[PDB]
């Protein structure tokens, strides 16, 4: 599928069993999920946006189906605004920027 930019790219997403909206966002390393009782272990880690720092929990190996393709891989939860799906999860599904 080719997304275009006028509006916020907002899909939908499956994790934990959940359905969620998310922001494909070419400009975050890493996959950030709102407040979520994901099972399993997790770990802290902090992670910067435009105005500073929030804490998150770190889930590895979570399977995460974004628009109907499969991934797998590191999940950081926590009070984020907006559920983003980064560069970790867009590389898996062979997502590219194209002008």
């Amino acid at each position: 599928p080719q997304i275009t930019l006028w509006k916020r790219p907002l899909v939908t997403i499956r994790i934990g069993g959940q359905l969620k909206e998310a922001l494909l966002d070419t400009g975050a390393d890493d996959t950030v999920i709102e407040e979520l009782n994901l099972p399993g272990c997790w770990k802290p880690k902090l992670i910067g946006g435009i105005a500073g720092f929030i804490k998150v929990r770190q889930y590895d190996q979570i399977p995460v189906e974004i628009a109907g393709h499969k991934a797998i891989g590191t999940v950081l939860v926590g009070p984020t605004p907006v559920n983003i799906i980064g560069r970790n999860l867009l590389t898996q599904i062979g997502a590219t920027l194209n002008f």
